[PDB]
């Protein structure tokens, strides 16, 4: 029973961090987008506005909102924080998703209302007419996450909870350094994403100013290069496939790289971290609000995901349940403040169960493999439903890596396919800075027959709506184009 990572954290809801923050930086810039640039003091000034609009109809505690505003525009950002300011609950679709997904997420939430790009619109409840405004119980965010085999699923996430995340991050970065006024932060993430949530609170949380770009720019990196110099941003938090395409110094002048959602390329540490940049690797399911472990990447080391958050507890077992040992690799299992919950009754009770290891009611058993060790953990990778080839279990992060270590490759995905008779091909996609011969010998001496990957060069990698990988998006069957 060696493999436990303990924390000792203050409960509040988003609208104390915010209305905190404003009170100590009234003239501080909180959002810019070039058209609006609004201190904080006329940011909640707007906030309330747009919140008296959604209470004359009847929004508050209890309720929930759909958000279906384009990325990178004022309006996106102050929808969602009207909603939260009028005591209601957001629930995010990104504006860019197709519409089926938009109706599916919006009627399963059960969402009163949906803000729109010209304004309100209908949703299938009807708001309860709560006058209150949020306390540490209410939901703060219904975040949709996809799953690992069925459909996504809703995710509900208390202010409590939502405010522990925010605060827990105030005492991991840039101790040296806070951030404050003067710090700009890009938001680039979809809002259906809940790392989007922290963008916008390290601006926020701090007296920081948001800076929202639209997704697209963020998928172009020759553009956004340019751009992030322009708006003077200093702080960025991101996914690695969608930095890997980015031009390698679209990131100068930013002090505080973030990555999370899915593995850090070992490529990308040596290619960002060192003095004057903390590059933090972040690891979380939406189930436990945003991040539960994090850690410092700097060169020479392992990646790792890391300690716990303030207030996050993490227990790695075996399928007995119970702890292994420092070294041994076990299934991630935790609980404390950041832990959520379904909205599907039965989707709850399947993985979140009590667990004697960490000695709490609620423990969401998350499905990752990792290896403990002392100074932190190690993403191996799934626990359950594992990728197979022919009959053979494989983790396609090991052929991940191995693609990614190529030289004159920047970024690279391997995805196990079905040929059109219903065979399998292990495939290798890799986005070139390259000769195809002389890869996959080098393939060949690093890899077990079975697992060295037919080779495929693509000008860049497919992401989701979060901006992870998206391996059903890539080419196949490899046309010679
Ligand atoms: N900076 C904020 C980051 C927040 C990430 C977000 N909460 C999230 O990813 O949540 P989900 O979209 O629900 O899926 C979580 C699942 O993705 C994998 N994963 C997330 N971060 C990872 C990391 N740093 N390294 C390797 N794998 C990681 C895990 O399989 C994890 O179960």
């Amino acid at each position: 029973q060696q493999a436990l990572y303990r924390t000792a954290p203050a409960p509040r809801t988003l609208l104390d961090v915010l209305d905190a923050t404003a009170a100590a930086h009234p003239q501080a810039i909180a959002l810019d987008t070039g058209s609006e640039a609004l201190t904080y003091r006329d940011l909640c000034i707007e906030i309330e506005r747009r919140a008296r609009q959604l209470r004359d109809r009847g929004i508050g505690p209890g309720d929930r909102v759909g958000v279906r505003v384009p990325s990178g525009t004022a309006e996106l950002y102050l929808s969602i924080l009207a909603v939260l300011r009028s005591g209601a609950a957001y629930v995010p679709v990104d504006a860019d998703d197709p519409d089926e997904r938009a109706a599916t997420v919006f009627r399963e939430a059960a969402v009163c209302a949906v803000l729109g790009p010209d304004g309100p619109l209908p949703g299938p409840a009807r708001p309860l007419g709560d006058p209150r405004s949020a306390g540490p119980q209410d939901d703060a965010w219904i975040i949709f996450t996809s799953g690992s085999t069925g459909a996504p699923k809703g995710v509900a996430v208390s202010h409590r909870s939502a405010a522990a995340f925010v605060d827990a991050e105030a005492d991991l970065f840039c101790q040296d350094q806070p951030l404050g006024p003067g710090d700009r932060v890009l938001a680039g993430l979809s809002v259906a994403f809940d790392a989007s949530c922290e963008e916008m609170w390290l601006a926020w949380r701090y007296g920081a100013c948001l800076v929202p770009a639209p997704r697209a720019l963020v998928r172009a990196g020759h553009e956004l290069g340019p751009w992030l110099v322009e708006r003077g941003i200093t702080v960025v938090s991101t996914v690695p496939t969608l930095a890997a395409l980015w031009p390698d110094e679209a990131m100068r002048r930013v002090r505080l790289l973030i990555v999370g959602g899915e593995s850090c390329p070992a490529g990308l540490v040596d290619r960002f971290a060192g003095p004057g940049r903390e590059m933090w690797n972040t690891y979380g399911p939406t189930e436990t609000t945003v991040v539960a472990c994090a850690a410092r990447l700097l060169p020479g080391e392992p990646v790792r995901i890391g300690l716990p958050l303030k207030g996050w507890q993490l227990a790695v077992v075996d399928r007995t349940g119970q702890p292994v040992p420092f070294g041994a690799e076990g299934e991630l299992l935790i609980s404390g403040v950041g832990t959520a919950r379904y909205l599907d009754p039965a989707k709850d009770a399947e993985r979140f169960r009590p667990d004697d290891a960490l000695g709490a009611a609620r423990v969401y058993r998350t499905g990752d493999l990792v290896r403990a060790e002392p100074e932190g953990l190690l993403f191996v990778g799934r626990a359950d439903d594992q990728i197979k080839l022919g009959g053979r279990r494989i983790e396609l992060g090991e052929i991940d890596a191995a693609l990614a270590a190529l030289p004159g490759v920047r970024g690279a995905a391997a995805a196990v396919q079905t040929t059109p008779a219903g065979t399998q091909v292990l495939v290798g996609y890799v986005v070139p800075e390259f000769q195809q011969d002389k890869a996959r010998a080098l393939l060949q001496e690093r890899l077990p027959a079975q697992l060295v990957p037919v080779l495929a060069e693509v000008e860049s990698l497919p992401t989701r709506t979060s901006g992870k990988v998206d391996r059903k998006a890539l080419p196949w069957p490899l046309p010679s184009a």
